[PDB]
């Protein structure tokens, strides 16, 4: 049943930027001993559960780059595609409100420690504790470039770990090691855009932020290009790219 | 055999609380480097430990709101309710005792080293060691919604998990699973409330320290309403919520 | 053929302290970053190796305690009881040598870098390198206490996790877990006494650390009553104790 | 096909340098967060994915020192030798070019904030972000020494986990125990030469590193024997060395 799919969708998207929104609102304003792998395996096993939970009803896609690729490339019925993206998005937003709810306290005394006025552009780093934002050091075409590789990689390499015909199959460990692959992407080439690789992941909780004193900041992350559109189109171009890839150059050999 | 099932139980949430005060009691008075997420992976892997250790036969419930969650939900007997409770709080006592027995010196060397008055308002940073408490910045009703809401999940994904119902079983991998999802639960929220969501992981400890000379702190946390208070309830309202919500939005749906 | 098992023994407890000796070079004199957590989970995952290497042949006992305790529980042919311990000691002496050729310059060095005379009691430090000691703030009998009890929980998990008949077999996972199980008692107990847990493992090293330029202070530790007895007698009386515990309290219950 | 097995092992062994490359670029130009476990658990994990993606064509080989041990041990055709080889050679030196593309800006940043001549001695430090190098306090035969003794301990565990007559078999567990197989031999020996073990995976970015404007130094390390010598033939002795010990002291008893 699509309704029953969409809530699926809803609470995987949404319990997945809980850990993730969460754990980085922890060492952000909660002054938590985070390193690089700590935060990209927590993001990633967080994705685990949520497949975990979502994948025996809506198959868990927990992402709108996701959902297109295999609706292009996996038979998955386009009608079932706007439905999954509008939940995914909200549970994102939703996620994002309620980790907020939570941390509520801990973000107010913060800004007030370091004098930190909320909406300026020196705030776009605790902004950063729900969408993700580029390096200092690279421009918009660099980050949609970065986006777009990992993203093809994702989708290349949950195909793969997914596809029974390829080795012996995971089974019930598939999720756990796309949780896995979400780990070593982000602490690899997370210190560039911040890993998003997921839309709905960006956008969801970047419109939050918009509507919690962040501004407009929260979109365009302090550039002279809106940088949310690269985690808009960024992961869906190489989720494509990624999904075509495999189904060539591995799928076509098996 | 209710009586085996109750050692178990014993034997089970004791296990559990020997790693999490354990790995603790190293960083609070042993000088052992710890991050939120290794703290919160210890404490998971210990309760995964637990479970793989009692399962095969009490059902390892090692939590009071969790038994009395399969109570209202799945179909546990009412007759071994208190049974288990009276055995999880006092294996969570027992456990504390011998972690402290093994850390005696340590404590009392770290208090004399620091001008620590054990029992004073300032030593509910070492009393911390045994049970949880509120962050600075949050309060009673802001803490008892976080513990609510985490066991909600913790409640919802155990029984998802478990669900064999539910896409690929998970098997021998269940045990572990949720071990994790301690894990990602204690770093995304951890430091707000410590993630007790385990009246018996709270209060049997906390029973312990106000016996070794923390006194009545152990148990208000240095504030005005009482704290052993959310700990306690917080957790059963949650793991009640989270079952509800997996039968009805998840369940209903497979 | 026992040859064959002597042999595998000989490899597994050897590859064991490989990785533990070799990732604890790398922290004293190799100036490599780690935490009580890392230690303990590399320490783990080595045994978990050394498992999956020589379980198939000797049964990977690869530890004194062990072999002794299967003996008077698991029907464990005496015979084989000696050539075992033989050759478990004599792999993990040979091992600490392997790690110390390899990291021969860096303990040179490290001791010129910082005045220390190898021998002396302030050398005890690099010492542990191959062996463990007391924390400073407890004594013999407190020593042989912790070591007691966690090998006791050592056991009492092993079995519980090798038997079959205790809750969905783990097959395949049982050595991965019995590592994880190693890793959360370095990170609760480790502080205390190195949980050392194994005579092969702390005896055989200490040996060769006495060889190698150490002295005595590499049995005694600096202190009264010689050190090398705690890490040689207290795994023994808990691997028993634990052995037993889990027989009655559990076994006797499934 | 054989040219689908060299397309398999192009993108697997690009896959495989894509994380390793990537995290240690993050830790050396990006200033994030990692400990020589971190550092290593990435590698290991990569490598782990990597051997998901390509197993069920080329068999997944990823190493030069694996692909020539498997031949002189395991049967495999020789005429494939050669073919595979030049792909991993090729797969790693792309990768490391794609890393580097990604990272671009911040490699010429970090080098001009901290004055650093990219070609002369000094920056052999952020030459080491695509192949490995030598410790200060260790010299060519040192480094041969690990170097062998490590890819030896590699092959031999390799085959030890992927052979199905040794213990109860992995199954899809044996790619990922690779990884962590991987992760606990950079952990204690890392320090030394940066675990290489694969020709492959040190000559193709070494190359990259030459061409990207390192010169001379990234073949010699700025020694007196080019050092680019002991990745190289090292493992190769190393693989072989441990795929007979395999076979004769293990396998031989099975
Ligand atoms: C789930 C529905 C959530 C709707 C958005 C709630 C956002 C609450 O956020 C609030 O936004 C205000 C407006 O900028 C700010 O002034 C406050 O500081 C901020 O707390
Ligand atoms: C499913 C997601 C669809 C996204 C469509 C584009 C939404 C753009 O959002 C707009 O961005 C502007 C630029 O900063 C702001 O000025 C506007 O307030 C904001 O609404
Ligand atoms: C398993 C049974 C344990 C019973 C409780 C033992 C508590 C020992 O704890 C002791 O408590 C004393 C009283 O406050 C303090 O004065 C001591 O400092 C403290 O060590
Ligand atoms: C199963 C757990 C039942 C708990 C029932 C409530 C126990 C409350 O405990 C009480 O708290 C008071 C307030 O700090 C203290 O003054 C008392 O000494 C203490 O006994
Ligand atoms: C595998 C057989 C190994 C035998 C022991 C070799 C120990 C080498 O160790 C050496 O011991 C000497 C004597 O104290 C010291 O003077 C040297 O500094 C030390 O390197
Ligand atoms: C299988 C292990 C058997 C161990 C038997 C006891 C070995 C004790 O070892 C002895 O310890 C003394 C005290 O420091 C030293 O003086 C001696 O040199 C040393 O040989
Ligand atoms: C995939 C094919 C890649 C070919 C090699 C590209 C290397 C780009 O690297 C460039 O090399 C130049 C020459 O030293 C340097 O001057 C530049 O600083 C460096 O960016
Ligand atoms: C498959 C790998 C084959 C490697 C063959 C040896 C390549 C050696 O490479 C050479 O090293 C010299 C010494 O620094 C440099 O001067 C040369 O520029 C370089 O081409």
């Amino acid at each position: 049943t699509l309704k029953g799919q969409c809530i699926a969708e809803f609470l995987g998207t949404g319990l997945l930027i809980f850990f993730g929104v969460g754990c980085v609102a922890a060492l952000k304003v909660a002054g938590a001993s985070f390193g690089q792998w700590e935060i990209s395996v927590i993001w990633g096993l967080g994705v685990a559960m949520a497949i975990y939970l979502t994948a025996g009803v809506s198959g868990a896609h927990l992402n709108p780059a996701v959902t297109i690729a295999l609706w292009l490339f996996a038979c998955f019925d386009k009608r079932k595609v706007i439905p999954f993206i509008v939940s995914q998005v909200a549970g994102a937003f939703c996620a994002a409100a309620l980790v907020y709810g939570l941390y509520y306290n801990l973000f107010f005394d913060f800004e007030q420690t370091h004098h930190i006025v909320r909406g300026s552009v020196e705030s776009v780093d605790l902004a950063g504790t729900f969408s993700t934002y580029p390096n200092p050091h690279i421009n918009f075409v660099q980050a949609f470039a970065v986006e777009m590789v990992i993203t093809a990689i994702l989708m290349g390499l949950i195909l793969a770990l997914t596809d029974d015909g390829n080795g012996v199959p995971r089974g019930p460990l598939a999720p756990l090691l796309i949780g896995l692959l979400i780990a070593v992407i982000g602490a690899s080439m997370g210190p560039l855009t911040g890993f998003a690789m997921n839309p709905a992941r960006d956008f969801g909780p970047k419109v939050f932020a918009w509507l919690a004193g962040w501004g407009n900041v929260a979109f365009t992350g302090g550039r002279d290009i809106p940088y949310f559109l690269v985690p808009l189109f960024g992961p869906i171009v190489g989720a494509i790219v990624g999904a075509f890839a495999y189904r060539k150059l591995i799928g076509r050999h098996l």
